[PDB]
């Protein structure tokens, strides 16, 4: 079993979208002009874990491209975008992924990247989306010295990371990709901005113009909601436990309140939290009728899914990934995704411009933690540490990205760089500075 | 003893210090909290900071905790004399007036470093841009004396890091500019305010339509051209950072060279704390009657003198709004002879947003004092640049919320596991952007 | 394994009772790490005179949890009793007394395969930067070494020229500068070892004797130490004008090879350099002169010259060859050039020979302990850390009844360091 | 028994003295081991010694502890820079008999009734009751000090040998060091030999030097 997808005869149309998609990533296709003919990643042998759109295909060909083999699954069971997952399987690279899978087909995905390499079969990097792979593989198989690194794309997986150190648990570098400042700063913020209500409105049509919104969380990804749900008209009232967090919130004008006060007025629920139980039994009951509820952190325990399950009355599919509930005080529940990422669940996750800021860290990140095997910069042992990619190379990559815009930058005289303390070509800012 | 314009404006000093006081909880719980105790008995601070409304309720606050305090501005046109006037009235040292001569303005700094209690000298500094720092550690024996400095802006702690790696910082500073609740609050949303209410109160120019040039796009820059923008000014801003650039663009601002757009603005701000931004290269160029202003540290992000030497005229409008006729016989509108446009020319950020910077540089005093005798700060050649502790930063914001309204979520012991952080905080590893 | 003879192992097995009892700083390595084995998984390649001591190293080693592979250093240093007692013990070695050029590279060889797993070793050890130059430009084990440790001074010397030539890919730490090592094992080893070859060699009086002794580095220091010590005249060369001066300062006269070629009666090399003895010497010698060397290669005396231009040579017995030359007269050559203490006898005492392999027990842990540390990157040549120095020696005080005076409180800050040391600054001669 | 104490030890076995060594450092220990001297503490020949020799550069070495335990007529003096290194207050303040025998010499009773003879009242007393070092050995030393002097001195406004903050502390150049020995040879005859190309690349070094790396201790 070389491959597994919905449907293979979707290859072609996949691959007329990855023209536009290539188009729209400029830093990953430079990065291939780039690095491509020094094959960084030749011996390299990559199990990734990360949502199968468009846009991973494009991440994953630039990798083939650097020299890596590479097998592939999803990191969630309705992120997978069949075409794509079909155009990457066409061309004969391993991926075991489709839209709508069991937890149990999961798993096997996710297994059936950690066999099948050339040469003894077993990769030696890994890639990963949210820590499940690196859960998986430091935790269930054996690869106990086998693998040289890991690249971490998200906030979640990045704290699964600094608690498994912390715990004494870490035996591989991991490279910290999410925190990297064109990382968080813009797939977190600006990706769900756009993509947020793009899953709202694929999944219902609804009206923003005149709602109440909840948003549970005001980090990046709930600055991005509140901000996108806002610029429709929406009424958005923010959640949060974090007392700076709380105060840029009410400083933007946003109400910041408890999910108890608002629970039974807000037309739409948005959990960005990456914390569990923010939408609960004690909730759900009070909630208006067809109050829409949804989230878009990593994993869908932000919701009581479970419970809404056990305890509705009546479930209509109203179609795929849009369930209504009819709760015993007869009014209704619209849970999207069955509380997995709504922007990738129920429409096509973030757009290829800001998603290429990510995968130009990602590729970094693996070439970063592969040509530095042998050097001991990244050790394997007991002391396996959490690294984040040098601010020179998180500029170069907004700089691969400012051509297609039309942005211009202005250049530093010597006088200026000394005077403000850094180089002429950067780095700019100290390396506590936070944009 | 002091030296202020005019004792007299006290009384209206005071009236407006109530309004303050009442914008201000975060200070006035810092009173409450901390005045018992007096943490800072002992303590002999020489100020030199923006000589407003707002410093007053900081320096009334340090007095509260124990602290001796003489003071000076740290701009020749920031100081708000009713605000200087209702202090000096206090019996607190102030040597401070608005329109200050640079002569006048060193005579001031040299009076906070004198006429202390038993010796006379200070033991502390709380800067605001890095000029006493330097006079003190340059010019003056201060010399293991003073056990702590506390710097409040981007500029003057840029240059503690220059101090620090040259060798020649020898007191212990902390960088309360980069506190969190400092530099994305008063750098971000004071600008935002205090920006259009400068070159309003200079001009009563219209915002919308015009085309403003915004030059750096840091926590200044972001709020400038948030500001402009809201008001429907079309935004350009210039950068030199590609990754503060592509926000800039993400945010629906085009990013351009100053050259780009030099002919056509009808405003140009600049917010870099770098020099040599608007120069003789660009005055020549500008449209009739583009208003020219900055908003960073120091003036010489734009070349004043070189406008003043090369200008057939120049017209004071009235106080700080000088308009110049070049030799092609167009204008150009100069605000606050290029200083701190929002402090010159009108009266800085908002009571609100400098409690939060003043209730870290308060915390930051009562850290360094407090902790003379430990060896936690080492003075001499080991001087470090020092943080507030994240803890600190979050108790700064939760004494701003309840004014608000603002009602914080208490995460369940089971939620703290997971998120990885205890119940009551911090809540962000230490490297997190917000 | 390829030994002379293994039923030797019986005398080998009873003479490493009394090399124990000789080194117990060694064996106090073998009690304190041994429950602990800090060097679990490491392979260890080892090039290193299969001597009586080196198999006290070679068993503190694995002891410590090693893997180990062994090779002689040189043709004639092998004591075939000492390989024939590790090699029943069930350690690979490959060394005997008498390899030819061939044979001695087979051995090596032979040290760099049959580990576990695709078994290529993870670490060297050597003595002369031979195995260090086959390993790197030669062999695949290009991302498989985490170490080398070097014992001696022209190992070392070649160590910094790579490090200088930027073809040092693995880290080095340079054992021979140990303090416990360079200023014990060079000076107070060769001071009995250089007389012990050329009398076990030739039987010969040192008293009344003019000796040339070459060099006057730590090894010179020695040797003219020894043979002044039997009433020797010794004189010295040397390059450098501070161990000349030193050489001045202790009572020997310093002069050139030329100077003194026609009246000694002993020439000894030390220098870690070629051509000291040459073709310009030899037939200006005295009848029955005795030549020999002591530094690490045999090519400090131009001894294929001699060969290619005596009329006679004539084997006393093994390692002396006595020459004829053109002149009627004739010289005595010592094991062929080669460590004539080793050749032609059994090289350093036990006792020094424990400070030495001490500080090589404590370099191949800290390499090797540091190998997921990133400490020591895989490129640069250090040094054992100063407290590791002072341990060594402090291991070897009981066996000789020496008492140390502790400091107080007061006089460790008077002097600038800790109460338990380190004693003196990084840059302190000793 | 550091470089000081090495000389003073050899001097007096030179002799036909039986030295015995005191040491906090067990390499220095080891050292003395090796060359055939006991390494014991004072207390441990304190009461049979003839002759105690200061030489450590530390202070308290012969105490209020050892005074008392001497035999009649021990000679006590330190060649270290302080005279600290020997408890000259204590011995002063509880002797019961001092008695001038010549300039630099005292002769004390202790409260026993035998005697310590103290030299030059704890001071260096190779200079104190002597000329300190003969000339040709200080030419060494003073020729270091001339060459330090002209470093500092002509290279002044160069930022090599930077002021205050970062000022620190350096030798002289090894070339330097050599140079100096190679003044020092002609006086005695001493004949230096000259390394060909070959030998100087071997070696790793140029045929004028500097001969050794900068760690070696010679
Ligand atoms: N769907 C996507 O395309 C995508 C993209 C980026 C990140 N993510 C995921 O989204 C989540 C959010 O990431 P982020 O970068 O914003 O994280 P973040 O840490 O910046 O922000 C989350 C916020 O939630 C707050 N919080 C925690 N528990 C809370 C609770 N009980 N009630 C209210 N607020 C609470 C924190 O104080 C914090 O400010 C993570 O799970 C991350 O992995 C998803
Ligand atoms: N007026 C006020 O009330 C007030 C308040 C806060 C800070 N400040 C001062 O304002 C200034 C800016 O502070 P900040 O926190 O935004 O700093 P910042 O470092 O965050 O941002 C300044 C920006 O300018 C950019 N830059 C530097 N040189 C440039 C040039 N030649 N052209 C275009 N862009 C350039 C940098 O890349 C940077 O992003 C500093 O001088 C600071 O001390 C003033
Ligand atoms: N046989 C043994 O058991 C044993 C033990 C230790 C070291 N060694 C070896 O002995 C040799 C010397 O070691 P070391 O520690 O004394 O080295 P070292 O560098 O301290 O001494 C060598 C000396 O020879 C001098 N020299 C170089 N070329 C000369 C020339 N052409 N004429 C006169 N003098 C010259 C140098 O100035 C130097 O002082 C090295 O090859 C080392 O590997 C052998
Ligand atoms: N008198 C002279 O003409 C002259 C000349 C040279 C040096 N000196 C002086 O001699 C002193 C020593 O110089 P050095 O070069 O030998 O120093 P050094 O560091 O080489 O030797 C001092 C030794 O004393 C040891 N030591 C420290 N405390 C001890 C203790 N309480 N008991 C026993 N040993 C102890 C140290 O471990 C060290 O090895 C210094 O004061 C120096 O200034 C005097
Ligand atoms: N389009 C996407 N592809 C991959 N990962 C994503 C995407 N959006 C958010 N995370
Ligand atoms: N109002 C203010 N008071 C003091 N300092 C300031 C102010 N605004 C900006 N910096
Ligand atoms: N006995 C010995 N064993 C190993 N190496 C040595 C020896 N002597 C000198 N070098
Ligand atoms: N003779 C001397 N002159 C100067 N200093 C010395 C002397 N001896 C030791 N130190």
């Amino acid at each position: 079993s070389m491959y597994k997808v919905r449907d293979i005869s979707l290859a072609e149309w996949g691959r007329r979208e990855l023209e536009l998609a290539e188009n729209e990533m400029p830093g990953l296709m430079e990065l291939r002009r780039e690095y491509g003919p020094s094959k960084p990643l030749k011996g390299a042998k990559i199990a990734g874990c990360l949502h199968m759109t468009m846009q991973t295909a494009v991440l994953i060909e630039t990798l083939v491209e650097l020299g890596a083999e590479v097998r592939w699954a999803s990191c969630n069971i309705f992120s997978t975008q069949d075409h794509a997952a079909a155009a990457i399987a066409k061309r004969g690279i391993p991926v075991f992924a489709w839209k709508g899978e069991t937890e149990e087909e999961y798993m096997w995905c996710m297994k059936q990247t950690l066999k099948g390499f050339s040469g003894d079969g077993y990769p030696n990097m890994l890639l990963d989306d949210g820590g499940d792979l690196t859960n998986y593989v430091l935790d269930e198989c054996e690869l106990d010295g086998k693998i040289y690194g890991v690249s971490e794309e998200t906030t979640t997986g990045v704290k699964n990371l600094y608690k498994r150190l912390q715990r004494g648990k870490l035996t591989i570098p991991a490279m910290n990709v999410n925190d990297s400042v064109t990382k968080s700063k813009f797939d977190n913020l600006y990706g769900c901005r756009e993509s947020l209500v793009d899953g709202i409105k694929r999944a219902t049509d609804v009206m923003i113009a005149g709602k109440t919104a909840c948003v549970c969380g005001y980090g990046d990804v709930g600055k991005g909601c509140a901000a996108a749900l806002r610029g429709f008209g929406a009424r958005v009232v923010v959640t949060e436990v974090d007392p700076i967090n709380a105060l840029q919130a009410a400083m933007e004008g946003y109400q910041v309140l408890l999910v108890e006060d608002v629970v039974e007025e807000a037309h739409i629920f948005v959990t960005t939290t990456g914390n569990d139980d923010i939408i609960t039994s004690e909730h759900f009951p009070r909630m208006r009728d067809d109050a829409i509820v949804c989230n878009i952190g990593h994993f869908d325990t932000e919701i009581q899914v479970a419970w809404l399950k056990a305890n509705a009355k009546e479930r209509v599919e109203v179609k795929p990934q849009v369930d209504r509930y009819t709760m015993a005080n007869g009014r209704h529940i619209i849970l999207l995704a069955e509380g997995r990422l709504v922007n990738l669940g129920c429409a096509s996750g973030h757009p290829s411009f800001v998603m290429s800021n990510s995968f130009c860290n990602q590729v970094l990140a693996q070439i970063e933690l592969w040509t530095n095997r042998d050097t001991g910069k990244y050790p394997r042992g007991a002391k396996a540490q959490v690294y984040f990619l040098p601010k020179k190379l998180d500029e170069k990559v907004a700089a691969l990205h400012l051509g297609k815009l039309g942005a211009k930058l202005t250049k530093l005289t010597p006088k200026q760089a000394e005077y403000i303390n850094c180089p002429v070509d950067g780095p700019f800012k100290p390396d506590h500075y936070r944009y």
